[PDB]
């Protein structure tokens, strides 16, 4: 199971120990979710193995709607969506978790998502205990030069909490990852762990964090054009044993004055977030300015490699076709 925050609050097992299904179209995926929700046992664990290319053309809605059929006020629970080999592909259609609890999304590629929310995985409406593991997410960068043509790769909003994002590749994208969509503390997600991810050839938002407590360890950040970790409005991010290579423009942010780099306060929001920095390695990545502004340490046990050991493990084992 997951390390970090998704292991808390009862842990995350997704759809282990229940029904198993294969799907090759978005219609089959959506029908499985909706059929279960209408059944006499809506919470029975369900694992859907994705073997084929899920598209707009083969799906009944513009996104894959992991939401209780009655509406987002009610929980949906205990699902795993797992790709088969290198064949679990979502091309131009993303997944939305709304008030979804105990969910695993693993070994899939989700890419070029413009329609729907325009984001590969959106975690929203008080979803909790979600493990996003060993996936590949991408679009284009610079692509056609429009940062908004595609939206996010993995975004969290509206009080989503206890989430671990691990062993994924995020590549070729403008607005990579958001935690909290607006400066509204009452809607802020919280308690997110990112570890062993490959963040490569991205413009910004790695992640954009508002309010939340976040732990980022053992990730490999590479070729990030503008800024990486952006900590805003009282966020606390413990940035631990990550490897950064060519990350940040080095320019003074025209709004906050902060040097654009691996971690800081950039672009907006009325007040800064905080960071606790330990054991990171910075290659061609501005860092002479950088000191810890919080002592924040996450409440869970975990294992953590050196930054250089993490770089190598991420290179070898992140992304799809590894766990299946």
């Amino acid at each position: 199971g997951p390390q970090g925050y998704a292991s808390m609050n009862g842990g995350t097992t997704g759809g282990a120990g229940g029904r198993v299904e294969y799907a090759s179209t978005g219609a089959q995926i959506q029908q499985l979710i909706d059929n279960r929700s209408r059944s006499n046992n809506p919470d029975e664990p369900l694992t859907i193995y994705v073997n084929g290319t899920i598209t707009q053309g083969n799906s009944p809605q513009s996104l894959i709607d992991v939401k209780n059929h009655r509406g987002k006020a009610h929980e949906i629970k205990n699902i795993s969506i797992i790709g088969v080999g290198t064949n679990g592909e979502f091309d131009g259609i993303g997944i939305r978790l709304s008030n979804a609890h105990n969910i695993i999304i693993q070994n899939v590629s989700i890419h070029h998502v413009r329609e729907g929310e325009g984001t590969a995985i959106e975690v929203t409406d008080d979803s909790k205990n979600v493990w996003i593991d060993h996936n590949e997410f991408y679009s284009e960068f610079p692509g056609n030069g429009d940062s908004d043509y595609y939206d996010g790769l993995v975004d969290m909003k509206r009080n989503a909490e206890y989430i671990t994002v691990s062993w994924n590749k995020f590549e070729n994208h403008w607005k990579t990852m958001l935690v909290g969509h607006t400066d509204n503390a009452s809607l802020a997600p919280d308690k997110i762990t990112y570890h062993h991810n490959y963040f490569n050839n991205l413009n910004s938002r790695v992640p954009l964090i508002r309010y939340a407590d976040v732990h980022m360890f053992n990730n490999y950040f590479k070729d990030i054009n503008d800024t990486a970790i952006n900590s805003r409005v009282g966020a606390r991010v413990f940035v631990e044993n990550n490897y950064f290579d060519n990350v940040g423009s080095g320019q003074a942010d025209p709004t906050t004055g902060f040097i654009k780099g691996p971690v800081g306060w950039f672009y907006g929001s009325p007040s800064t977030g905080y960071w606790n920095l330990r054991g990171n390695v910075f290659v061609n990545t501005p860092n002479s300015h950088l000191n810890s502004t919080t002592n924040f340490t996450p409440p869970y046990s975990y294992q953590v490699q050196s930054a250089t050991q993490a770089k190598s493990s991420v290179e070898q084992h992140s992304g799809v076709g590894v766990i299946n």
